Protein backbone atom coordinates (compact mmCIF):
# COMPACT_ATOMS: atom_id res chain seq x y z
CA UNK A 1 0.00 0.00 0.00
CA UNK A 2 1.04 4.00 -0.55
CA UNK A 3 3.94 5.23 1.72
CA UNK A 4 2.70 8.42 2.91
CA UNK A 5 -0.56 6.69 4.60
CA UNK A 6 -0.59 6.81 8.44
CA UNK A 7 -3.16 5.39 11.16
CA UNK A 8 -3.80 7.76 13.89
CA UNK A 9 -5.74 6.73 17.65
CA UNK A 10 -5.92 6.90 21.19
CA UNK A 11 -6.00 4.22 23.81
CA UNK A 12 -6.19 4.41 27.18
CA UNK A 13 -4.36 2.53 29.54
CA UNK A 14 -3.96 3.42 33.58
CA UNK A 15 -6.77 6.40 33.08
CA UNK A 16 -3.92 8.21 30.95
CA UNK A 17 -4.39 8.44 26.99
CA UNK A 18 -1.85 7.01 24.51
CA UNK A 19 -1.76 7.95 21.23
CA UNK A 20 -0.47 5.97 18.64
CA UNK A 21 0.53 6.37 14.72
CA UNK A 22 0.91 3.43 12.50
CA UNK A 23 2.78 3.53 9.13
CA UNK A 24 0.25 1.50 7.25
CA UNK A 25 2.97 -0.11 4.47
CA UNK A 26 5.77 -0.94 7.29
CA UNK A 27 3.89 -1.57 10.58
CA UNK A 28 6.33 0.87 12.46
CA UNK A 29 4.49 2.78 15.28
CA UNK A 30 5.36 6.25 17.15
CA UNK A 31 3.10 6.54 20.16
CA UNK A 32 3.23 9.13 22.79
CA UNK A 33 1.46 9.69 26.05
CA UNK A 34 -1.03 12.45 26.39
CA UNK A 35 -2.17 14.69 28.85
CA UNK A 36 -5.60 15.02 27.40
CA UNK A 37 -7.30 13.36 24.56
CA UNK A 38 -7.57 16.91 22.59
CA UNK A 39 -7.55 18.48 18.92
CA UNK A 40 -4.50 20.24 20.47
CA UNK A 41 -2.35 17.52 21.50
CA UNK A 42 -3.42 15.76 18.24
CA UNK A 43 -2.60 18.89 15.94
CA UNK A 44 0.86 18.93 17.80
CA UNK A 45 2.21 15.41 17.62
CA UNK A 46 0.80 15.58 13.95
CA UNK A 47 2.91 18.67 13.39
CA UNK A 48 6.15 16.23 14.73
CA UNK A 49 4.68 13.66 12.83
CA UNK A 50 4.94 15.39 9.64
CA UNK A 51 8.25 16.84 10.37
CA UNK A 52 9.81 13.52 10.39
CA UNK A 53 8.16 11.47 7.67
CA UNK A 54 6.59 12.00 4.68
CA UNK A 55 3.38 11.58 5.83
CA UNK A 56 0.42 12.30 2.96
CA UNK A 57 -2.68 10.92 4.39
CA UNK A 58 -3.78 9.88 7.39
CA UNK A 59 -6.20 7.26 8.41
CA UNK A 60 -8.35 7.26 12.18
CA UNK A 61 -10.87 4.76 13.60
CA UNK A 62 -12.73 8.49 15.17
CA UNK A 63 -13.84 10.39 12.79
CA UNK A 64 -14.48 12.87 14.88
CA UNK A 65 -10.79 13.05 16.60
CA UNK A 66 -10.49 14.86 13.36
CA UNK A 67 -13.03 17.52 13.14
CA UNK A 68 -11.04 20.62 15.70
CA UNK A 69 -10.15 24.12 13.30
CA UNK A 70 -6.72 23.04 15.66
CA UNK A 71 -6.31 19.86 13.89
CA UNK A 72 -7.66 20.99 10.44
CA UNK A 73 -4.66 24.26 11.27
CA UNK A 74 -1.88 21.18 11.81
CA UNK A 75 -3.11 19.24 8.17
CA UNK A 76 -3.59 22.51 6.53
CA UNK A 77 -0.17 23.49 7.89
CA UNK A 78 2.05 20.55 7.13
CA UNK A 79 -0.02 19.39 4.23
CA UNK A 80 -1.97 16.26 5.54
CA UNK A 81 -5.44 14.90 3.62
CA UNK A 82 -7.57 12.90 5.68
CA UNK A 83 -8.43 9.24 4.94
CA UNK A 84 -12.04 8.26 4.88
CA UNK A 85 -11.91 4.42 3.93
CA UNK A 86 -3.99 -4.15 12.70
CA UNK A 87 -5.17 -3.57 15.60
CA UNK A 88 -1.52 -2.63 16.61
CA UNK A 89 -3.39 -1.53 19.19
CA UNK A 90 -3.72 -5.18 20.98
CA UNK A 91 -0.21 -6.16 20.41
CA UNK A 92 1.00 -2.67 21.30
CA UNK A 93 -0.76 -3.39 24.64
CA UNK A 94 0.49 -6.66 24.71
CA UNK A 95 4.15 -6.00 24.74
CA UNK A 96 3.25 -2.77 27.16
CA UNK A 97 1.69 -5.61 29.69
CA UNK A 98 5.16 -7.18 29.38
CA UNK A 99 7.14 -4.53 30.25
CA UNK A 100 4.89 -2.82 32.46
CA UNK A 101 7.61 -3.71 35.96
CA UNK A 102 10.76 -2.39 33.83
CA UNK A 103 9.81 1.02 34.44
CA UNK A 104 7.81 3.41 37.07
CA UNK A 105 5.67 5.53 34.26
CA UNK A 106 3.54 4.44 31.78
CA UNK A 107 4.87 6.72 29.32
CA UNK A 108 8.58 5.10 29.60
CA UNK A 109 6.75 1.56 29.09
CA UNK A 110 5.06 2.74 25.90
CA UNK A 111 8.39 3.73 24.70
CA UNK A 112 9.74 0.42 25.51
CA UNK A 113 7.13 -0.91 23.88
CA UNK A 114 7.26 1.21 20.56
CA UNK A 115 10.91 0.20 20.75
CA UNK A 116 10.51 -3.48 21.06
CA UNK A 117 7.76 -3.76 18.31
CA UNK A 118 9.58 -1.90 15.97
CA UNK A 119 12.78 -3.61 16.21
CA UNK A 120 11.38 -7.01 16.56
CA UNK A 121 12.22 -8.86 13.13
CA UNK A 122 9.55 -10.49 11.09
CA UNK A 123 11.04 -13.24 9.87
CA UNK A 124 9.54 -14.43 6.74
CA UNK A 125 13.48 -11.12 8.55
CA UNK A 126 12.77 -7.45 8.37
CA UNK A 127 11.51 -5.34 11.58
CA UNK A 128 8.86 -2.99 10.90
CA UNK A 129 11.95 0.10 11.54
CA UNK A 130 13.93 -1.70 8.88
CA UNK A 131 10.96 -2.03 6.60
CA UNK A 132 10.09 2.19 6.84
CA UNK A 133 13.33 3.08 6.11
CA UNK A 134 13.22 0.39 2.97
CA UNK A 135 9.57 1.60 1.82
CA UNK A 136 10.34 5.27 1.97
CA UNK A 137 14.20 5.65 0.41
CA UNK A 138 12.54 2.89 -2.03
CA UNK A 139 9.99 4.98 -3.10
CA UNK A 140 12.75 8.32 -3.38
CA UNK A 141 15.24 5.95 -5.71
CA UNK B 1 30.51 8.94 8.78
CA UNK B 2 28.51 5.92 10.56
CA UNK B 3 24.76 6.06 10.35
CA UNK B 4 24.43 5.06 13.72
CA UNK B 5 25.84 8.35 15.66
CA UNK B 6 23.60 10.93 16.67
CA UNK B 7 24.46 14.29 18.49
CA UNK B 8 22.63 15.45 22.13
CA UNK B 9 22.35 18.63 22.90
CA UNK B 10 19.76 21.67 24.92
CA UNK B 11 19.32 25.48 23.80
CA UNK B 12 17.13 27.44 25.37
CA UNK B 13 14.75 30.58 23.83
CA UNK B 14 12.19 32.59 25.70
CA UNK B 15 13.03 30.40 28.91
CA UNK B 16 12.24 27.57 27.56
CA UNK B 17 14.61 24.40 26.97
CA UNK B 18 14.83 22.91 23.19
CA UNK B 19 16.53 19.42 23.25
CA UNK B 20 17.80 18.91 19.44
CA UNK B 21 19.04 15.49 18.64
CA UNK B 22 21.16 15.41 14.75
CA UNK B 23 21.59 12.52 12.92
CA UNK B 24 25.67 13.45 12.31
CA UNK B 25 25.30 12.13 8.78
CA UNK B 26 22.69 13.05 7.38
CA UNK B 27 22.11 16.86 9.61
CA UNK B 28 18.17 15.45 9.61
CA UNK B 29 17.05 16.65 13.32
CA UNK B 30 14.44 15.70 15.79
CA UNK B 31 13.62 18.46 18.54
CA UNK B 32 11.42 18.44 21.36
CA UNK B 33 10.74 21.66 23.38
CA UNK B 34 11.44 19.96 27.56
CA UNK B 35 10.21 21.79 30.90
CA UNK B 36 13.65 21.46 32.44
CA UNK B 37 17.09 20.31 31.76
CA UNK B 38 17.03 17.43 33.44
CA UNK B 39 18.57 13.80 33.27
CA UNK B 40 15.25 12.44 33.43
CA UNK B 41 13.66 14.26 30.28
CA UNK B 42 17.05 13.57 28.41
CA UNK B 43 16.62 9.41 29.72
CA UNK B 44 13.11 9.74 28.10
CA UNK B 45 13.79 12.01 24.85
CA UNK B 46 16.94 9.07 24.28
CA UNK B 47 14.36 6.23 24.46
CA UNK B 48 12.10 7.56 22.21
CA UNK B 49 14.90 8.24 19.95
CA UNK B 50 15.78 4.69 19.97
CA UNK B 51 12.77 3.07 19.23
CA UNK B 52 12.80 5.13 16.24
CA UNK B 53 16.16 4.92 14.52
CA UNK B 54 19.34 2.76 14.66
CA UNK B 55 21.20 4.79 17.42
CA UNK B 56 24.41 2.88 18.06
CA UNK B 57 26.26 5.95 19.83
CA UNK B 58 25.42 9.50 20.91
CA UNK B 59 27.91 12.81 20.92
CA UNK B 60 26.76 15.81 23.09
CA UNK B 61 28.77 19.25 23.46
CA UNK B 62 27.76 19.11 27.08
CA UNK B 63 29.38 15.49 28.42
CA UNK B 64 27.99 16.45 32.11
CA UNK B 65 24.36 15.61 30.58
CA UNK B 66 25.19 12.08 30.42
CA UNK B 67 26.28 11.94 34.02
CA UNK B 68 22.93 11.07 35.73
CA UNK B 69 21.90 7.04 36.63
CA UNK B 70 18.74 7.97 34.58
CA UNK B 71 20.59 8.43 31.63
CA UNK B 72 22.58 5.81 32.01
CA UNK B 73 19.80 3.43 32.28
CA UNK B 74 18.33 4.59 29.21
CA UNK B 75 21.28 4.03 27.43
CA UNK B 76 21.99 0.84 29.00
CA UNK B 77 17.94 -0.29 28.18
CA UNK B 78 18.19 0.74 24.43
CA UNK B 79 21.97 -0.30 23.88
CA UNK B 80 23.37 2.92 23.27
CA UNK B 81 26.97 4.34 23.94
CA UNK B 82 28.30 7.46 24.31
CA UNK B 83 30.62 9.16 22.03
CA UNK B 84 33.63 11.30 23.34
CA UNK B 85 35.64 12.40 20.06
CA UNK B 86 26.73 21.87 13.03
CA UNK B 87 25.88 23.93 14.78
CA UNK B 88 22.68 23.13 13.39
CA UNK B 89 21.41 25.02 16.06
CA UNK B 90 22.15 28.64 14.92
CA UNK B 91 20.38 27.01 11.58
CA UNK B 92 17.34 25.75 13.61
CA UNK B 93 17.15 28.93 15.94
CA UNK B 94 17.44 31.09 12.08
CA UNK B 95 14.03 28.85 11.44
CA UNK B 96 12.57 29.23 14.28
CA UNK B 97 13.06 33.43 14.36
CA UNK B 98 11.26 32.87 10.55
CA UNK B 99 8.28 30.64 11.80
CA UNK B 100 7.69 32.34 15.01
CA UNK B 101 4.74 34.51 14.19
CA UNK B 102 2.52 31.95 12.70
CA UNK B 103 2.59 30.21 16.04
CA UNK B 104 1.44 30.82 19.40
CA UNK B 105 3.68 28.51 21.42
CA UNK B 106 7.76 28.04 21.04
CA UNK B 107 6.77 24.46 20.92
CA UNK B 108 4.95 24.75 17.81
CA UNK B 109 7.21 26.91 16.24
CA UNK B 110 10.11 24.36 16.89
CA UNK B 111 8.38 21.73 15.15
CA UNK B 112 7.33 24.05 12.20
CA UNK B 113 11.38 25.04 12.04
CA UNK B 114 11.70 21.24 12.47
CA UNK B 115 9.36 20.10 9.34
CA UNK B 116 11.03 22.96 7.35
CA UNK B 117 14.79 22.06 7.98
CA UNK B 118 14.39 18.61 7.23
CA UNK B 119 12.29 18.87 3.64
CA UNK B 120 14.70 21.66 2.58
CA UNK B 121 16.58 20.05 -0.35
CA UNK B 122 20.09 20.83 -0.65
CA UNK B 123 20.24 21.14 -4.13
CA UNK B 124 23.91 19.82 -5.06
CA UNK B 125 19.51 17.82 -4.75
CA UNK B 126 18.45 15.50 -1.29
CA UNK B 127 16.84 16.80 1.95
CA UNK B 128 17.99 15.80 5.24
CA UNK B 129 14.93 13.79 5.39
CA UNK B 130 15.77 11.88 2.50
CA UNK B 131 19.11 11.14 3.11
CA UNK B 132 18.90 9.96 6.52
CA UNK B 133 16.16 7.27 5.74
CA UNK B 134 18.59 6.79 2.65
CA UNK B 135 21.32 6.07 4.71
CA UNK B 136 19.90 3.94 6.88
CA UNK B 137 17.83 1.87 4.16
CA UNK B 138 21.26 2.13 2.11
CA UNK B 139 22.99 0.46 5.33
CA UNK B 140 20.43 -2.69 5.52
CA UNK B 141 20.94 -3.50 1.96
C1 LIG C 1 11.45 7.78 36.62
C2 LIG C 1 12.67 6.96 36.33
N1 LIG C 1 13.61 6.97 37.29
C3 LIG C 1 14.76 6.27 37.20
C4 LIG C 1 15.76 6.34 38.32
N2 LIG C 1 16.74 7.25 38.44
C5 LIG C 1 17.44 6.97 39.56
C6 LIG C 1 18.55 7.59 40.15
C7 LIG C 1 19.10 7.08 41.34
CL1 LIG C 1 20.54 7.90 42.08
C8 LIG C 1 18.52 5.95 41.93
C9 LIG C 1 17.41 5.33 41.34
C10 LIG C 1 16.87 5.85 40.14
N3 LIG C 1 15.84 5.49 39.35
C11 LIG C 1 15.02 5.46 36.07
C12 LIG C 1 16.32 4.67 36.00
C13 LIG C 1 14.07 5.41 35.05
C14 LIG C 1 14.34 4.57 33.85
C15 LIG C 1 13.71 3.34 33.70
C16 LIG C 1 13.95 2.55 32.55
C17 LIG C 1 14.82 2.98 31.55
C18 LIG C 1 15.44 4.23 31.70
C19 LIG C 1 15.21 5.01 32.84
C20 LIG C 1 12.87 6.16 35.18
C21 LIG C 1 11.82 6.14 34.11
O1 LIG C 1 11.32 7.45 33.75
C22 LIG C 1 12.14 8.25 32.88
C23 LIG C 1 13.43 8.71 33.52
C24 LIG C 1 12.54 7.51 31.62
C25 LIG C 1 11.29 9.49 32.61
C26 LIG C 1 10.65 5.24 34.50
O2 LIG C 1 9.50 5.51 34.09
O3 LIG C 1 10.89 4.22 35.18
C1 LIG D 1 -2.48 26.80 20.45
C2 LIG D 1 -2.95 26.72 19.02
N1 LIG D 1 -4.22 27.10 18.81
C3 LIG D 1 -4.79 27.12 17.59
C4 LIG D 1 -6.22 27.55 17.44
N2 LIG D 1 -7.30 26.77 17.55
C5 LIG D 1 -8.40 27.51 17.33
C6 LIG D 1 -9.76 27.21 17.31
C7 LIG D 1 -10.72 28.20 17.05
CL1 LIG D 1 -12.48 27.76 17.03
C8 LIG D 1 -10.29 29.51 16.80
C9 LIG D 1 -8.92 29.82 16.81
C10 LIG D 1 -7.98 28.81 17.08
N3 LIG D 1 -6.63 28.80 17.15
C11 LIG D 1 -4.05 26.73 16.45
C12 LIG D 1 -4.71 26.76 15.08
C13 LIG D 1 -2.72 26.33 16.62
C14 LIG D 1 -1.93 25.91 15.42
C15 LIG D 1 -0.99 26.77 14.87
C16 LIG D 1 -0.23 26.36 13.75
C17 LIG D 1 -0.40 25.10 13.18
C18 LIG D 1 -1.34 24.24 13.75
C19 LIG D 1 -2.11 24.64 14.85
C20 LIG D 1 -2.16 26.33 17.92
C21 LIG D 1 -0.73 25.92 18.16
O1 LIG D 1 -0.56 25.00 19.26
C22 LIG D 1 -0.90 23.62 19.03
C23 LIG D 1 -2.37 23.38 18.82
C24 LIG D 1 -0.20 23.05 17.80
C25 LIG D 1 -0.50 22.92 20.33
C26 LIG D 1 0.17 27.13 18.35
O2 LIG D 1 1.18 27.03 19.09
O3 LIG D 1 -0.09 28.17 17.72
Amino acid sequence: CSPGIWQLDCTHLEGKVILVAVHVASGYIEAEVIPAETGQETAYFLLKLAGRWPVKTVHTDNGSNFTSTTVKAACWWAGIKQEFGESMNKELKKIIGQVRDQAEHLKTAVQMAVFIHNKKRKGGGYSAGERIVDIIATDIQ
